[PDB]
């Protein structure tokens, strides 16, 4: 099931979260993604953790896979270290969230964990009424996520890298684009804990 941390329900979800930010410890910094920073203990966190980001966690209490989003209005990954991706002016607005941190554990091997997650994005930010999604992801993305239903538009050029090419993207979240996923992946029940 997807889960929402906000800064308000932190505290309920304080193991959660503990477990969360060595999980990013686990993927980001011990596999030495580009711009990771080590810390002196085992946690991954950047400068959009605080008090504004949004945690959207599939768990089952175990963390199997996740997304941050952050609104764009306030400081943001495409605002502050790739605004050359959407021309120099990234898309901010109310209604707009940045899409940052997708991922899914490896256990979860023929399973639709990463469905679960990215419907369970589109479902969230649809109960909060963000209309759509801003992105900073690798060139390949943007024909899975056309071929599971989203209509999105590039905001730029790809930037080459000889490790990844990289490219921005702003995502509509519609109700289309959330059945179309649940048909890619097959599932069923409750994906959202709402309660």
């Amino acid at each position: 099931r997807i889960h929402l941390v906000t800064w308000e329900n932190r505290k309920l979800y304080r193991k959660v979260l503990e477990r969360y930010f060595r999980i990013r410890y686990d993927i980001y910094v011990k596999q030495r993604r580009w711009r990771a920073v080590a810390r002196p203990i085992n946690i991954e966190i950047d400068a959009f953790d605080n008090e504004h980001a949004l945690y959207v966690l599939a768990l089952d209490g175990k963390i199997v896979g996740g997304s941050r989003l952050v609104p764009t209005l306030e400081p943001h990954l495409m605002s502050e270290v790739f605004p050359i991706l959407a021309g120099g002016t990234p898309p901010r607005a109310a209604e707009i969230f940045e899409w940052t941190r997708f991922f899914v554990m490896p256990s979860g091997a023929s399973s639709p964990v990463a469905g679960f997650v990215l419907c369970g994005l589109l479902e969230t930010a649809q109960s909060l009424g963000i209309r759509q999604i801003s992105v900073v992801c690798e060139t390949f993305w943007p024909k899975r996520l056309r071929a599971l239903g989203w209509t999105l538009f590039e905001l730029g050029n790809a930037l080459e890298h000889p490790d990844g090419d990289i490219i921005a993207l702003l995502i509509d979240v519609t109700p289309e684009a959330i059945e179309q996923t649940r048909r890619a992946y097959g599932i069923s029940g409750a994906i959202l804990a709402d309660g």
